[PDB]
């Protein structure tokens, strides 16, 4: 729909996000990116069954079969912002899902 996934988390908490892609696209790389003024900046790309790190606290795992698991662990203040899951295969890139992460005040 119209809005991203909207999350609220205090510093130190952890989240699990699931992005979904088409079965036709198992072989394509997928990407976790951060929305910045220029565009959605790629942070890490996926590989089937591999837990792929971005930074120190984010991990992207393509399980196969259409599931793209995201983990963001022990959140820090600077993690606040909006992120995307993208598919980047031969028919051109698509944004699968957006995630707005709001870090709660102390």
């Amino acid at each position: 729909g119209s809005l991203p996934e909207v999350l609220q988390a205090p510093v130190g908490s952890s989240i699990l996000v699931q992005c979904h892609y088409r079965l036709q696209d198992v072989k394509a790389q997928k990407v976790w990116c951060r929305f910045l003024p220029e565009g959605c900046q790629p942070l890490v790309s996926s590989a089937v069954d591999r837990r792929a790190p971005a930074g120190r606290r984010t991990f992207l795992t393509d399980l196969g079969g259409g599931l793209l698991q995201v983990e963001m662990v022990t959140l820090q203040e600077e993690d606040a912002g909006e992120y995307g899951c993208m598919v980047d295969g031969a028919r051109g890139p698509q944004i699968l899902h957006r995630v707005s992460l709001n870090i709660l005040p102390p």
